[PDB]
């Protein structure tokens, strides 16, 4: 699927995310997540915070517990949609995803 990733600081990417993959990992290999050593592509991290935009994220699949509060790490008043650049997974039909890293802090 296309998905595009876009940093709280304003910088946008934009990779191929098949069947199996998350917005992270195509991202990640990209280097586009070159944070530290939480999830390595699990859905483990409290950096890769961030929010899908409203069309992805009711398509993606339900996040569970394990991404409200590692991804909630960071205090940005989590979304509906919020969580972490590795928990949502792509399918062949959800393409065109837009992904933004909250910055919530200002
Ligand atoms: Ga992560």
């Amino acid at each position: 699927s296309k998905v595009v990733y876009v940093s709280h600081d304003g910088t946008r990417r934009e990779l191929d995310v098949a069947d199996g993959v998350s917005l992270m990992q195509a991202a990640v290999s990209n280097g586009i997540y070159d944070i530290v050593g939480d999830c390595g592509g699990s859905a483990s991290c409290a950096t890769c915070h961030v929010y899908v935009n409203e069309a992805f994220t009711d398509k993606v699949p339900a996040a569970n517990e394990r991404e409200i509060g590692m991804l909630e790490c960071v205090t940005a008043e989590l979304k509906p949609n919020s969580r972490l650049s590795c928990q949502i997974i792509m399918t062949p039909e959800l393409d065109g995803i837009v992904v933004d890293v909250p910055d919530r802090q200002w």
